[PDB]
């Protein structure tokens, strides 16, 4: 009693009410410059059970989901999906970049696997370091990221990265980078440096 | 058997500093509970303004959260705190609230300093302590609305038509608040509260 509520992938998929450890908020953003950033960022919904997750997931999937210049974000209740939030400003993200061909084959499965890591508390005590996840749907290639709260907590960040990579099913040859938000916020060429790789 | 704690027991577990030896030293609750907060920030939608603070399922974890948090008396008007059983949202259109209602007490502006904190704590101890015997299963949660015109504390129950459960909870709640017989609490269905018409099914 006082124990973390943890669900594995098989359990979550069998529910497709069971309470979640955290309440989560789904956000939607399109950078439309005729409107201000507060108008463009929309809270879609909040949930705190497995069944309510699945009802929301099924409904968004039936709405031409993952639109072609939009971002979707799932964050713990009380964290805005912007790096300047108190819970994100000292943090960073594990980033998965998908090439054009992978929009057809991997984007849908990889976004779902990320969401199940978050809601299922798959990183043991290091799940407390997770803030949320973001998918950026773009013509040049889609990006999926897990955002974490403290870019100097090496042991939390690397455990999250390695469990995440395992849950995505990526081969050991494919390496993924963690970028500090402070480094991503400064545009310095084609790429941002990786604080860590796994 | 139902896990029931009286007021004296809960109050003895407070500020304890007990060694939770073997993770078996805490006193389990019958239910897991979630504390919610609603902020008055009208620039955001009400959905963005409802936040889950924390969940707990032992007496000692209740007290650690209670001790940490800001008191109701100190909330800016327009804020709400709610304690609900895990899996029930503190909104009337939740499946577990839509056919139910609440026992409501309203406090005047001066009772904020004298009675609001004490009534809110006594309500929380009724909930976590399962003080309504088998009828505790009809309890969804409790809400405190801090407002300029006068504060409101309510116990929400799941089913209007369970007359005996609703009336027993009302009578026990009034006793635990210490209200004189002359001051009454009223029960209103959520469906009736939701319609502004100018509505107590029961009073005790
Ligand atoms: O098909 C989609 C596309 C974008 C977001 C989601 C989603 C639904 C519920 C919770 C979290 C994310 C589903
Ligand atoms: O001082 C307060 C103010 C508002 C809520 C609470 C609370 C704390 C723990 C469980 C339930 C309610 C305490």
């Amino acid at each position: 009693h006082g124990a973390r509520i943890i669900y594995d992938r098989a359990f979550l998929m069998a529910c497709r009410k069971h309470p979640l450890q955290n309440r989560w908020a789904l956000w939607f953003f399109k950078n439309d410059k005729s409107k201000t950033w507060q108008a463009n960022l929309r809270l879609i919904s909040k949930f705190d059970t497995v069944e309510d997750f699945w009802a929301l997931y099924n409904h968004i999937q039936l709405s031409s989901n993952l639109m072609p210049g939009c971002d979707y974000s799932l964050f713990k209740d009380g964290i805005e999906p912007m790096w300047e939030d108190e819970k994100n400003k000292r943090g960073g993200r594990w980033l998965i970049t998908l090439n054009k061909q992978q929009r057809r084959s991997d984007l849908n499965r990889f976004w779902l696997e990320t969401l199940l890591c978050l809601i299922g508390e798959s990183f043991d005590d290091y799940s407390d370091d997770v803030c949320g996840a973001v998918v950026n749907v773009r013509a040049k290639g889609d990006k999926i990221a897990i955002w974490t709260t403290e870019c100097e907590n090496r042991e939390a960040v690397t455990h999250i990265g390695r469990v995440y990579k395992e849950r995505l099913g990526l081969p050991p040859k494919i390496v993924i980078g963690y970028q500090s938000h402070a480094d991503t916020a400064t545009k310095s060429g084609s790429t941002t440096k990786n604080r860590f790789v796994v």
